[PDB]
């Protein structure tokens, strides 16, 4: 029982879900363990659709950090006087500040869309609403929440005309995603603004991840990282947005986060992973494609990656953090402790601590 | 029962209340219902006084955005250095940092003064102490918690000789709200830095909502609006301010706001909200005089003046807020989605559609 | 039984113990009394050392500013890819952030090392672990959590090897404080960067308080305050600093923070405390070597030097802070109120308060 791993067979929960997509939402990282407390206002939230379909436009009183796995997606935010597209291509991501009305677009025509999001609520700590402007047999548009009365002098028209035309109380749709014409899908996918690499700082339009050398590369895998430093949106949240991708065989170096509690969901492939905390105590779990695991601050953690894998993370509380190695050559903080300490600090002599320290003549990323 | 809705009758706590006038204390958001845990840390003072009345000086753990709904007050807050005096008129918000000495005047003749204020406490969350230098027949001194030893070193006085002129263990007030000489008025309030059109976004001075034009206003209502944006004081609490004025039988088309979540308190005239949540959830309530309704972030609402109205909103989490109308012209998201999206969403055309929400040619306010 | 004192030989407890030094953690604010709710993220730690020992190098899951009460020392943080030693001097202060692995000697031949620590976690609030690299007979290493394969592999080597010399499965140290051999002190002693003048505003580099003039100073006490205004690494924390001496018989007169909570533990002699909270009710205390005194923020207090007093102060959310005295010549509230409100406020007439405010002829500390 690793109160850090999350099995998504039975952590995550349905929201909706149909013959054209699904929509889930994953449990509350502090009703799993206390120990979490510090996320209680985070949640996960994982979307799938299948080609030439629409999520129905709708809000939500929470913050949106939305992350494009696979898939292309249009994604459009609507204003009150504005509108804003965005053609999503794999790696981007976008923020949707609290309470933006939006649609999202698949126009592809043979791949799914899988997107993850992260999602802050502004009422209530940790739990939030999705409202729907739509009128769909499965969901009833907030619009009917209000009086006859009210509807009928807020539009200027009497009930049966507003009834007949938006909430239609056979003639409405199945659920909050639904199928498109490519007559539809050509006209809309027209006017999106999308990624460049020039939107690695830009306060507004998505930007890419891997459209920039990784900060760790070799044989072995690739860490792609950006940081509140680079890019404003993430600023804002305090976040770091990192997709590291790990070959078979290979594992990535016991090390920890300064001060950045990581929430990691394995986006392909398998792992094992290791993660240390106090007399010591080992946190391992197997996980699979779909599961999240959770790494406390300054809490050494291995990646074992039992088959090709890449996995996403977000850093929360992410200013400044800086990771500390090992093992390895290139960032090891156990070889740069002085000298006469690590003969202290292990028993063993400063040549032959300095013996095994030097032997690994790689960094970051090893076989297996 | 409204867990939003909080009724002047039974929800506020007098903390003192003489002939001269009453401070109460709204209860705890927090403490109604769970759902507004967000507010934990906000409380709602109304201060009423009878004129030429004056507060006596006190300060309190807690910051304070005070907003006299009407009348007149001369505010000095007091330093350890300087005195600062501050003329205040009807619509006038100013902000008292927590811990600052200050007292308050009415200096009219025939009118009362009735001023509301946000509280923002330090200590313990969503609770705090008034602590007031002068000893009267209703509190102590808090000067008088330190020993007579420690305070005749302190003064450098006898007790008998301090205990007869600061503290008086019948030559003594009745209350914290005394009555005041002509005389006194005369004196007091000749230094009054009073609020202007140039003090709109100044660090010190009050600032007036009314005092520029409204944000929306036709003939059913008028909506004044001030931001984190034009006022360094609201930056600072991250809040905005906005008085709005109904007139008889018009009503505030349905809205929600993007991430703030708006206390209103109703201030004259009469209202009928309606709130939504979620399967949708309507939570209406009839509204008069002194009532408080909390409006939950991306939450659509809809306020109807059974007789003419005006309420006081504080934004809580303005920064970059957005305010989206359902129904109307200008403002209206629903009649920003693209077209192809209103057939799929609503159960009718796309002319039909685009028939019914042109049908109410006004904005904001509308008739009933 | 006052909810505002942490006497220091039933609050604290013992982390680490043996012959070359202790580190105890005073118990958490919050769980002595709900009243210091607005504490729940902060601790404190006492460490103190023999000379010519050190601590073995570690980190915790938590952000650290050390205070540097008496002794020399030589502080070293240790990068991914840097390493910096600074030189403590009493009086010198410094931030190690979260997750930064460190160690700590005292060079000094005769003097002890006490230094004391606020903490803020990362993880929990007011809960961190310490992450020992060393192995020792007290505490196994954070390499031990991991498994032998997932260790060989990281390492490339046997694990009879990698045991042989970082673990140890007698030969390891017994503590972790250990002594030292001179020739291996004098080794640590020869990098290190000390503070300085330049190094008051140096967001990296430890800076004196005392090293400026204090802010208050007569024959009878020294107040010394650095405050976020001034220091780049105050500011980040929103915390100031000070170190107070009070000559024995002397006092600090009644006084109280606008806005900040204040931490103060006792460095050396004795002082009578009275704090006043609300009917005003008093908090007294007699406070000896090494016990933790809090006052809220806008609470009067007194200090009563009973004994050449000094002592610590954390001031928690200090920015714009103001201290308001009550008695002497300057920074007096009381003497900041208008004459006619002066007659309002107290039994006595304006020419009664005035003179006996006049009385006490200095400030801040003053002869008991």
């Amino acid at each position: 029982n690793n109160p850090f791993y999350l099995r998504s067979s039975n952590s995550f929960q349905t929201l909706f879900e149909n013959q054209n997509g699904r929509i889930r939402l994953l449990q509350r990282f502090n009703k799993r363990s206390p120990q979490l407390e510090n996320l209680r206002d985070y949640r996960i939230v994982q979307f799938q659709s299948k080609p030439n379909t629409i999520l129905l436009p709708h809000h939500a009183d929470a913050d949106f950090l939305l992350f494009v796995l696979s898939g292309r997606a249009i994604l459009t935010l609507v204003n009150n006087d504005d509108r804003d597209s965005y053609n999503l291509h794999p790696g981007d991501a976008q923020r949707i500040p609290a309470g933006t009305t939006y649609y999202l677009v698949n126009p592809h025509d043979h791949q799914n869309l899988k997107i993850i999001k992260l999602a802050i609520p502004v009422n209530k700590p940790g739990r939030y609403d999705d409202f729907f402007l739509s009128s769909t047999q499965a969901q009833q548009s907030y619009l009917q929440g209000f009086s006859h009365n009210i509807l009928e002098t807020s539009f200027h028209s009497e009930f049966e005309e507003i009834n007949r035309v938006l909430l239609g109380e056979q003639r409405q749709q199945e659920g909050v995603i639904v199928e498109l014409s490519k007559e539809q899908i050509r006209q809309l996918s027209r006017r999106a603004k999308s990624s460049s690499r020039k939107t690695i700082s830009s306060e507004d339009e998505p930007f890419n991840l891997r459209s920039r050398n990784p900060i760790y590369s070799n044989n072995f895998g690739k860490f792609f990282e950006i940081t509140p430093e680079k890019n404003p949106q993430l600023r804002d949240l305090d976040i770091f947005l990192s997709s590291v991708d790990i070959n078979e065989g290979a594992l990535l170096l016991p090390h920890f986060n300064s001060k950045a509690i990581v929430i990691l969901v394995i986006n392909e492939g398998d792992a094992n992973i290791e993660l240390v905390g106090i007399e010591v105590q080992r946190y391992r779990a197997e996980l699979s494609e779909d599961d999240v695991f959770v790494i406390p601050a300054a809490y050494p953690f291995v990646v074992n990656a039992t088959s090709n894998l890449n996995f996403l993370a977000f850093g929360i509380n992410a200013e400044n953090n800086q990771r500390n190695f090992l093992a390895g050559e290139k960032d090891n903080v156990v070889r740069q402790i002085e000298r006469q300490v690590q003969e202290l600090a292990f028993p063993g002599s400063a040549q032959d601590v300095e013996r095994l320290l030097k032997k690994q003549r790689e960094s970051y990323f090893v076989d297996a």
